[PDB]
């Protein structure tokens, strides 16, 4: 009871700007560095920063947004 309802009010609340908080807080640097293409200059790092730029971008998209906000609104559901 008390846990879902407090799992459907972050995605009700809060959803939205939790997932443009994790969207923002990508930091492509970091994520390529990960990858190995960057240091915490190469043409590949610049590429990769790039892409995940571009991924960002993407998860901003309504569509992402919304099926991403669904998938934890229907796990809430599951949550006895």
């Amino acid at each position: 009871a008390i846990v879902s309802m407090e799992c459907k009010t972050i995605v009700s609340q809060y959803g939205e700007m939790i997932w443009d908080l994790l969207v923002s807080g990508v930091r492509p640097d970091q994520v390529c560095s990960q990858a190995g293409l960057c240091f915490v200059e190469a043409p590949l790092c610049t590429a990769c920063e790039m892409a995940v730029v571009w991924m960002q971008n993407q998860l901003k998209q309504e569509g992402t947004k919304e099926k991403v906000l669904e998938y934890v609104n229907q796990l809430c559901e599951k949550i006895p």
